[PDB]
């Protein structure tokens, strides 16, 4: 049907249903008259894995022969989302799949929304993980994504009288197509025991034992055959594990909970036993996995010309105590030649600078499950300090600041430090995001080592997010200016000369109302709720947190309203307002919030008054395959968070490269994008990282805008007066309370300058050619944020390894 | 290479071997250069497993077109052992993936030891029902295997000190190729709630939900393309079960503890919560998919006629009270026609008389778990009760006797009497077995009822039990007769005009020599331990019971060892005696006779003035694997138990086919074994069921056999002083006390008639011709014991269907 797609040759079109049938007959043992879609979805789902498998076993094989340096990424979340189109697309084998499948008397598309997300993420961190490893394989690069594969990926979100509840994600119920078991790479990791000296050297015995087997999971580049692996490890009791009978056995349940779920806490720490054991988990067994594929090529010198180590925030920091620990204790290395060895291998990521999110261990807790690698972490601290107190004597401030180890009442381990002290990079996540850390809380450790600190904005894929979610626009794009600009995103800045072409303004704008069009009637087939698609699509989608400042957005909506129920024959651009995304289980602030979002919404959308100039509604379950939809269809992209707090954002560069202008604060990657588009094409508001830290020195106080702003005490009175809970008037007493005495995102201090904004931003929605021709000029300038530009920074800037585009043969 | 192997034509070989490397490569993900012979065995059983799915989906398919009257045996054990062998057997396709793996430079049977068995049961009762299955399969019966996929199955036994250390049997570690996972018949089953009722009847509510979901896996009939299915069960949480989150999620482990690991006791009942729930549960989710699939074919008239329902034992006796449940509650038919129903579909098997080893459930356990069940089951006692009186009006005794309900310091019911009441066939499993029924234990209920009591003698399937473990013994069979006999053993007969032929006199000798002199290589590979293959093999192997009279045979052995050591200079005939076979975790007795094996083979095996002539070696993780190779070697088949407690046995009927005579008591099936080889070709000793009787009357002493027999005397002092253990004399002095005080098996009335008839044993031995005549006269008459002939009667007498050796089309 349409160009990107590839080619849907008569050769291919007929091979592709003869292995659609062979795999009905004989892997789901199913014949026509009993299949059912998830049947067929499964012989498709094989049919395509069936493409992949040569590749996968060819670059295995090639990295062996030519043996380069390896790129190890270890994070506790990898985000991946659907499997399917995403492997069609960069095979090019999506067109001929259709035909295919249309022969076959199916339609491709209601197979894949049957493919459960992997959703082994939160969010934003789980998701670059992701966008990272499909970017890794594009470029060529040796590298394997290294992860827990849990049973309970991040719950699936209900709303029940307007409350989020949680239940579990049970994504492999059904079978996973994608991964291969891999039991004969089966390796022992150890927990609790205690530590003996001998004449030669430590050792840690009488420890628990748990097993750790690995599944493999293809990971295809764009169109050059190669292919990486995600390894994903699960947790196995060891068979003589406690050996009443069946009660030991019973028991064999304890250890294999390691794997069982992931944490469901976006930016905050939760310092429970559980989650250290998965951290050590993955850490352990990876790097085994490591030092065998190293061995099999006596000398560590040249592991750091063969291995690179990326640590995806501090979550799988005992990277660096376990190889100090592998090298010093078992291949009997001195202390400093390791400490050397694993400098060189280890970088570090940061991805925030909020203080509750920073992971900070309770020496109880790794003294009873770790103690060697106690034991290592004074060590480490000891040398540290040295160095500090060399290089700023008498400094005892300076001493206490940078301590690996925090005194109090209960000694913690800060992780942050641990990773600075023994990385050779360390790297923020936007370029604003890169300044703090050096201006404010790693201001010391710069001084030491500046550099040591470096920045690397960002990306995302624009496999998954133009071609694969938006084909339309990939196609008018392609019409102008070819296909190569989709592993060179760059190439968008060719657009520009375009941008008063009148065919091309009608085209964009046209993709624009087909991708609406078609997410109203996803709104009503699958969440019976009936919205107006000529409004103006104003989203927030990402996690509910109070720095996202969701409530901002409430402020602004209850506003609209207000004004007009105030004078209700005045014309106003008609909206549809769409609110997104999960809070954390125990995060009550951030659920209350979801109540809040869906009471507005039960008042706005139902006053007749109002007609159908505004409306609220909540997105439930937003997910990666829920992103893929609304993502495409919006206008309005809302980027709100307080200036210095969202260390970059993604969600952000998403949008910018479907066609949605963004309204948002000067904060993380929001800076650079505004920056690449020229800030006239942008809506930027509101408090700079310096206004911020003007009103902390003086202090925030925010009766202040209660008291000269009228339309914001109204709002305030309806909140209290139970106005959007009339059966119980003090629902809201919190959020009241919170905004009035303990914001601490300053809230209302952006308000007056976020609706003027806003008016703004309607403003130009009345002109539709003014409205896309900044579209066009936010899309032409969106290269920067490929992730393929990123990463090929991450590669020559700290992994010293060159990218490459050349194909491998097939 | 052999006949009944089969045909390994040009196009069937050249097509196994691409469809090998076709796996290898998609569904292995290894090319040759990395594969293990794992790897290996991985693709031929998936290369196999293609020859089945046609079939597979064929015969279902005609069940459907054809809707014959379908037979459900629920059991709570399938002991399938391994699969690849008998699958390649049943389609013959042996001789042609011997060549196939051959001509890819493989050893085809070094890769059917990588295969773990399936041991899904304990021993005798598991097997029963996995030789019916194949029977069935066989015989073009329309059939159901029905149970629960353990994630554990028996234990492994390790010796460690001579003692038995269990470890966990993990089968499904690597994948079970032979399965099909079917979530889409998933299907609710409940626990606890309470009882409400209505205008409307009963309702049963506020109940725990535990999913049960069914995995497939193919039974192939002998060579008639007949492919029919056994169907086991998971536990599954439900998604919003309980629903910290964490813990909630953590928790669904408990609803899935159901189908975790198989009870390990053989004639034994524990009252366990977990043990009743494994029941209710087989019986709730297969009831369900039974009356489902008699609705796809309002009126339960013809139900019996559609549907029969076979218990093995009394484990899945809720079948009963469930029927009735849905029935009465959910169908809405009145009770007595909703009865006349149950007892027409259900029949009952039972397959002991030991007391300890009857189910008798708590009824403080039935009312908190199945409320519902309980006000069932009392209703069925009041009206069986009534029927009773009725017909035996003033017999108060009876009427207490009878009940289902036992009175008593804690209520029961008694299992049994609710499957007599509520089934119209009740079969023992050998004809004594079946007789002392009707004379003793359920004497009251045949007065009643005499229509009820059959027999239903036992069998093997002679596929596994000849053709797969014996090929050498199948082929020289098939040499003189033909193949026909493998599905009519009675054929076996015509070998009885052979008895005087020298050639196959030679033959079947030669054979046994080959039997013995590869699992004598078995013995020293796998084991490191030195066996000489010229003597007599006398083995016993089953689970280690009291009742089975093990300590017997240790009495023998030592007897034996003693007269060598008082004349060394004699002639004795030598002999290898081994024996083997699980003692569950909990049975103290068991546990210790295993100790005292080895502790007599740590003596005996090391004195020097033995030689060669006497070695004792037990035989460690008996399991249907092990039994195929021992049973061919073996010369003795050891079957002794007390007569009176060995309900019929199976292992005793493995031996004769495959050339061992047997010493044995006359007790279960050994009675007709003896009746058809005549006996004369059987070596039988010690008392009968009178002679038992007659000395429960007066009474058994065991100190009159030790004061009158001074060979027995000295044992008991050797064992008592410490002789067979130096290091703790007092080590088995609770056998020595049992043996004296308090022996329910009589081991000393039997020892004087046994060691004789192990004397005339050792006499026909020495001369190897008259030895093999009276092999051949057992192998000539053991056609009885064929499983075809078996469940052709089931089928006649008790299912109303007839059967059919007639080929489905390819
Ligand atoms: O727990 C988290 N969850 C996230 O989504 N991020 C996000 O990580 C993304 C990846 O760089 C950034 O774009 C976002 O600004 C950032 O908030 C960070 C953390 C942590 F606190 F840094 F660990
Ligand atoms: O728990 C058991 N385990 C067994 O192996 N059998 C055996 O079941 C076999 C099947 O008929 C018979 O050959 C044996 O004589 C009998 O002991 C019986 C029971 C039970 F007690 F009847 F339930």
């Amino acid at each position: 049907q349409i160009s990107v797609r590839g080619l849907a040759g008569v050769e291919n079109v007929t091979e592709l249903k003869k292995n659609f049938n062979r795999h009905l007959h004989f892997t789901l043992v199913k014949d026509r008259n009993v299949a059912t879609p998830r049947d067929y979805y499964f012989a498709l789902a094989h049919t395509v894995r069936d493409h992949l498998v040569g590749r996968w076993i060819r670059t295995q094989q090639h990295y062996y022969e030519k043996d380069p340096k390896r790129i190890y990424y270890l994070s506790l979340e990898f985000y991946m989302g659907r499997t399917l189109q995403n492997t069609m697309v960069n095979l090019a084998l999506e067109n001929a799949c259709d035909e295919a499948t249309y022969q076959l008397g199916l339609d491709m598309e209601e197979l894949e929304e049957i493919e459960e997300d992997a959703g082994l993420g939160n969010g934003g961190l789980g998701r670059l993980a992701a966008c990272f490893l499909d970017s890794m394989a594009t470029l060529g690069l040796a590298a394997y994504g290294y992860g827990i594969r849990y049973e309970f990926g991040i719950f699936n979100q209900k709303i029940c009288g307007g409350w989020q509840m949680e239940e579990a994600d049970d994504w492999l119920r059904y079978g996973n197509p994608w991964e291969k078991a891999r039991p004969e790479f089966t390796l022992p990791v150890h927990f609790y025991g205690r530590v003996e000296h001998t004449s030669q050297g430590a050792k840690w015995v009488d420890t628990q034992v748990v097993l750790a087997m690995p599944y493999d999971t293809p990971v295809p580049g764009y169109r050059n055959n190669v292919v990486n692996t995600m390894r994903l490890w699960s947790a196995k009791a060891p068979n003589d594990f406690n050996l009443g009978y069946i009660q030991a056995v019973l028991d064999r349940n304890l250890a294999e909970n390691i794997s069982r779920v992931l944490y469901p806490n976006d930016n905050f720490f939760e310092g429970k036993e559980l989650r250290l054991k998965q951290e050590y988990f993955v850490v352990a067994a990876t790097l085994q996995d490591i030092i065998r594929r190293f061995k099999s090529s006596t000398n560590f010198d040249a592991f750091p010309d063969k291995v690179a180590i990326q640590l995806n925030d501090t979550h799988p920091s005992l990277a660096i105590p376990e190889l100090m620990r592998v090298l010093v204790d078992l291949e009997r290395l001195d202390w400093d030649k390791a400490w050397e060895v694993t400098v060189k291998t280890c970088a570090y990521t940061n991805h925030t600078v909020l203080p509750e999110a920073l992971e900070r261990w309770p020496v109880h807790l790794l003294e009873t499950l770790l103690p060697r690698h106690l034991q290592i972490i004074y060590e480490i601290n000891q040398r540290f300090l040295n160095r500090v107190a060399a290089a700023f004597p008498g400094d005892v401030d300076r001493l206490r600041r940078m301590s690996l180890v925090e005194e109090g009442a209960v000694k913690r381990i800060n992780m942050a430090h641990l990773c600075i002290a023994g990385s050779h990079a360390v790297n923020g996540v936007a370029r604003i995001h890169s300044e703090i850390l050096k201006k404010t809380i790693f201001k010391d450790f710069y001084e030491l080592e500046p550099h040591k600190f470096q920045n690397k904005t960002n990306g995302i894929t624009p496999r998954r997010w133009l071609v694969l979610c938006n084909p339309g626009l990939a196609e008018i794009i392609a019409e102008r200016i070819g296909e190569e600009y989709i592993s060179d995103l760059d190439q968008l800045r060719k657009l520009l000369s375009y941008v008063d072409d009148e065919a091309f303004i009608r085209d964009v704008a046209k993709v624009k109302q087909e991708n609406k069009l078609k997410f109203a009637a996803y709104l009503e087939r699958e969440y019976k709720v009936h919205i107006n698609p000529n409004s103006l699509f104003d989203v927030q989608v990402k996690r509910i947190h109070e720095y996202k400042r969701q409530l901002l957005n409430c402020l602004h909506v209850i506003t609209l309203y207000n004004r007009i129920k105030k004078e209700p024959n005045k014309f106003v651009v008609p909206r549809t307002v769409m609110i997104g995304g999960k809070a954390a289980p125990g995060y009550h602030m951030a659920k209350m919030i979801i109540k809040l979002i869906t009471a507005i919404g039960d008042v706005v959308n139902h006053d007749p008054v109002v007609g159908d100039r505004l409306r609220v509604i909540f997105l439930e379950n937003y997910r990666v395959s829920l992103a893929e939809k609304v993502i495409p269809a919006a206008d309005l992209s809302e980027q709100i968070s307080t200036a210095g707090t969202e260390a970059s954002g993604t969600g952000n560069m998403k949008f910018m490269l479907n066609g949605a202008l963004t309204i948002g604060t000067m904060d993380g990657a929001n800076v650079e994008m505004a920056e690449e588009a020229g800030e006239e094409n942008f809506f930027i508001f509101g408090m700079r990282v310096e206004d911020v830290d003007r009103l902390d020195q003086r202090g925030y106080n925010a009766q202040e805008y209660y008291d000269r702003i009228p339309e914001l005490r109204q709002i305030i009175e309806q909140l209290s007066s139970g106005f959007f809970s009339p059966k119980q008037p003090d629902l809201f007493k919190d959020i009241v309370n919170m905004l009035m005495h303990h914001d601490r995102f300053k809230v209302f201090a952006d308000y007056e300058e976020y609706v003027k904004c806003q008016e703004r931003v309607s403003a130009l929605y009345k002109n539709p050619r003014e409205w896309t021709r900044m579209v066009i000029r936010n899309i032409a300038t969106s290269g920067k944020f490929s992730s393929d530009r990123t990463i090929a920074q991450y590669a020559r800037e700290i992994w010293g390894v060159e990218p490459s585009r050349q194909r491998l043969p097939a």
